[PDB]
């Protein structure tokens, strides 16, 4: 199972790790993707998870979008986890760099509550432009299910742990 995670709360754990490498090792039931509404997995966690699936995630996502249209900011969809997980929960956190509403971050994390356990990144952090300390705070105050957070950046990981209230 998940190893080397620091316990933050009863249900939130954190580790300085590459979510692609964590997913290939654990093969969790659910890996969360930091998706956009179009499921265009270009960069950040999305680009990395998609590249690990040899673009199979993007092919499946384009078929999903062709059928269903775009997701909502704060929304999600469950697709295959390919070689990474049983399922991938594609969750759209607000992208502050695209001028999206930061209040939608709590709605985005609510999607995690539909799954007992998840391997996940911090939503809206990194290239999405939100403050990762705020994202972790919203995560621990919103998610009630077991969430194993993988934070790629070591310095950010240390900052998150040392400032956690
Ligand atoms: C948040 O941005 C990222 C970017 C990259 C990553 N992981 C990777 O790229 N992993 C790779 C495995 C093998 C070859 S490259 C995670 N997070």
């Amino acid at each position: 199972s998940f190893s080397g995670y620091l316990k933050l709360t009863d249900n939130v754990y954190i580790k300085n790790a590459d979510i692609v490498e964590e997913a290939k090792k654990v093969k969790p039931t659910v890996v969360v993707n930091a998706a956009n509404v179009y499921l265009k997995h270009g960069g950040g966690v999305a680009g990395a998870l998609n590249k690990a699936t040899n673009n199979a995630m993007q092919v499946e996502s384009d078929d999903y979008i062709a059928t269903n249209g775009p997701l909502k900011v704060g929304g999600s969809c469950v697709l295959s986890g390919h070689n990474l997980a049983k399922h991938c929960l594609h969750v759209v956190g607000p992208n502050v760099n695209k001028g999206e509403d930061i209040q939608l971050l709590k709605s985005a994390y609510e999607n995690f509550n539909q799954h007992e356990v998840l391997l996940a990144p911090l939503l809206s952090a990194g290239i999405f432009g939100a403050d990762p300390i705020h994202s972790l705070r919203v995560c621990v105050d919103t998610v009630r299910t077991n969430v194993y957070l993988a934070v790629f950046d070591k310095n950010l990981y240390d900052k998150l742990v040392s400032s956690f209230l």
